[PDB]
DNA sequence: GGGGGAAGGATTC
DNA sequence: CACGGAATCCTTCCCCC
């Protein structure tokens, strides 16, 4: 089995550049302003100029300014990015039937039937980097290997604007080398729980008793990491289907007042329901981020579909439930719809 | 024991 | 003492078959 993984480069940032060549050469930071304050918000991404100096995705727009007070800061125009993304996803579909759009800027293609060996898979990759480069002028990184996980890992190692094949031999060596924290699905807390067990490489996972891994990091991550180390990880490439659709917004000020909060709640329902398109949901969840970025929610699943009107009513009861059971104020409020008919 | 719900938890884009 | 907006899969506790 051969998997080809593609991941666009500093995507949102690169897109703004392709739409305005003047930005090229200058550090760029794409951010999402909460509207709270003139510079309240987080960073979606920054190009590699700004990246060099610590400006990474997720940090406050304010932290970024201290560092690069003179970088170019642009508001995120997501509809534009989705547009560019779909056009590139369409070009990829041409190279293989089995394709999985994993996110706004990445995809896994099973090219087992389109190539005979790793050398051929490689040129397919170069063929793909060029197409996108001449059709959209967006550079991307490609990683190639035997399964989805190693295909991703490969692309991270080749970024930016690269291509990298990790063959069966190269895989065995990666199971031995490679910091376990670099494995997809392993974040900071999980990485720490593994350090307390003396686990630094995937291979080390074979040495611990299964129930000691299961007890420490849950059974899922256990099995996942185990088969990975045993070179038995084989998950099919499948087309993904949305399980949920939502919308959350930051209020102008924190609050615990129902009448002050309803308008924000209703806007979020209005916009979520438009995103649903044909879909009719059977479950609804009101989600809130407390004043201390803590997130809480209350939802309800119905015997049948939920019309927009019903969501307005139910959402208010659910919000009142949050207010009743939680004493702190709310900073962000919104909804999530799921269990589509 | 395990399916479906309901709140959290962790990770990732 | 800051601090965005989405999505997804998983784990713990509860009802119920
Ligand atoms: N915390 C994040 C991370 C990503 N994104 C969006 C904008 C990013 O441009 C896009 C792709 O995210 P990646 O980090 O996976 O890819 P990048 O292009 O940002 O970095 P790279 O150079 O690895 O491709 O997803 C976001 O909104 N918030
Ligand atoms: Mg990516
Ligand atoms: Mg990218
Ligand atoms: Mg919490």
């Amino acid at each position: 089995m051969i998997v080809l993984f593609v991941d666009f480069d500093y995507f949102y940032a690169q897109v703004e550049e392709v739409l305005n060549p003047s930005l090229k050469g200058k550090p760029v930071v794409v951010c999402v302003f909460s509207g709270r304050f003139e510079d309240s918000g987080a960073v979606a991404t920054a190009n590699y100029e700004a990246r060099k100096f610590g400006v990474k995705a997720g940090i406050p727009i304010v932290e970024a300014k201290k560092i690069l007070p003179n970088a170019v800061y642009l508001p995120m125009r997501k509809e534009v990015y989705q547009q560019v993304s779909s056009r590139i996803m369409n070009l990829l579909r041409e190279y293989s039937e089995k394709i999985e759009i994993a996110s706004i800027d990445e995809a896994y293609l099973d090219i087992s039937d389109k190539v005979r060996d790793y050398r051929e898979a490689y040129n397919l990759g170069l063929e793909i980097k060029n197409k996108i480069l001449e059709k959209e002028k967006i550079t991307v990184t490609v990683g190639i290997s035997k399964n989805k996980v190693f295909a991703k890992i490969a692309a991270d190692m080749a970024k930016p604007n690269g291509i990298k094949v990790i063959d069966d031999e190269e895989v065995k060596r990666l199971i031995r080398e490679l910091d376990i924290a670099d494995v997809p699905g392993i974040g900071n807390i999980t990485a720490e729980k593994l350090k307390k067990l003396g686990i630094n490489k995937l291979v080390d996972t074979l040495s611990i008793e299964f129930d000691k891994l299961k007890g420490m990091i849950g059974e899922a991550k256990a099995k996942y990491l185990i088969s990975l180390a045993r070179d038995e990880y084989n998950e099919p490439i499948r087309t993904r289907v949305r399980k949920s659709i939502g919308r959350i917004v930051t209020m102008k000020r924190n609050s615990r007042n129902l009448e002050e909060i309803k308008p924000y709640l209703f806007r979020a329902i209005e916009e979520s329901y438009y995103k649903l398109d044909k879909r009719i949901p059977k479950a609804i969840h009101v989600v809130a981020v407390t004043e201390d970025l803590d997130i809480v929610s209350r939802g309800r699943t119905f015997p049948h579909g939920i019309s927009k009107e019903t969501a307005y009513s139910e959402s208010v009861k659910l919000l009142q439930k949050i207010l009743e059971e939680d004493e702190r104020k709310i900073r962000r409020i919104g909804v999530r719809f799921s269990k589509f008919i």
